[PDB]
């Protein structure tokens, strides 16, 4: 059910990446891609959708991959007209898809998760949800901020890129090098008592996959934003 807390000796440590910490930082500086009402146009395996999706900045992409954990997920978003929001990467991305008169096969860029249903999801009076984030540096609770989000039911993805986010900027968390901190893990509480976390670092080593890290986010979990609690714990060193 519930996920247990990291053994000491299960969380990745900055000291043991001798990669570019850069690499890591790319994936939640700013760096996301959004999506609303749309419905999957083909499907490159079993278990993923594409989507015609473009980004305003930039223009790096006018189709997007999105892998989910099984087949029976795809099926179920399908032809459902979701809303998107997710970390995408390029390094490894491959598809072919089914491009409309301006494009032929546009593999553009690819994902993991990050859908939930746009009907029914959204809060009245256009209001966002505020969702508290309280971090813990060496056990104690330094600071707390929130971030916001439209949806009722929004994926983890989502509100861990926005933590993410605020703390690479406030505290420095990824750096090009290193970071300032050697574990670190954000913890989600929900309402049923059901826990999970992910880990923060990369995997040990000299090299740093993008679409390997992201994969945990395949699963498509989302949480109940007006009820979750998000604790981020790290630990100094690096
Ligand atoms: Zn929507």
């Amino acid at each position: 059910e519930s996920q247990p807390d990291p053994t000491p000796d299960e969380l990745h440590k900055s000291s043991e990446f001798t990669g570019t910490m850069g690499n890591m930082k790319y994936l939640y500086d700013d760096h996301y891609v959004s999506a609303t009402k749309v419905m999957s146009v083909d499907k490159f395996l079993a278990h993923d959708l594409i989507y015609n999706i473009s980004d305003k900045k930039l223009k790096n992409y006018d189709k997007v991959k999105t892998e989910l954990l099984n087949e029976d997920l795809a099926k179920k978003y399908k032809d459902e007209v979701v809303d998107v929001y997710g970390s995408n990467y390029y390094v490894n991305c491959y598809f072919s898809s089914k491009d409309n008169v301006g494009k032929v096969t546009g593999g553009k860029t690819c994902m993991y998760g990050g859908i939930t249903k746009h009907e029914g999801n959204h809060f009245d009076n256009g209001n966002l949800q505020n969702v508290l984030i309280r971090v813990y540096e060496n056990k104690r609770n330094t600071i707390s901020f929130e971030v916001q989000t439209d949806k009722k039911s929004v994926t983890a993805q989502e509100l861990d890129i926005k933590a993410r986010n605020f703390l690479i900027n406030k505290k420095n968390l990824y750096e090009f090098n290193s970071s300032p901190y050697e574990t670190g893990y954000i913890k989600f509480i929900e309402n049923n008592g059901n826990t999970f976390w992910y880990d923060m670092m990369p995997a040990p080593g000299d090299k740093f996959d993008q679409s390997k890290y992201l994969m945990m986010y395949n699963d498509n979990k989302t949480v109940d934003s007006k009820s979750v609690k998000i604790e981020v714990h790290l630990t100094t060193k690096n």
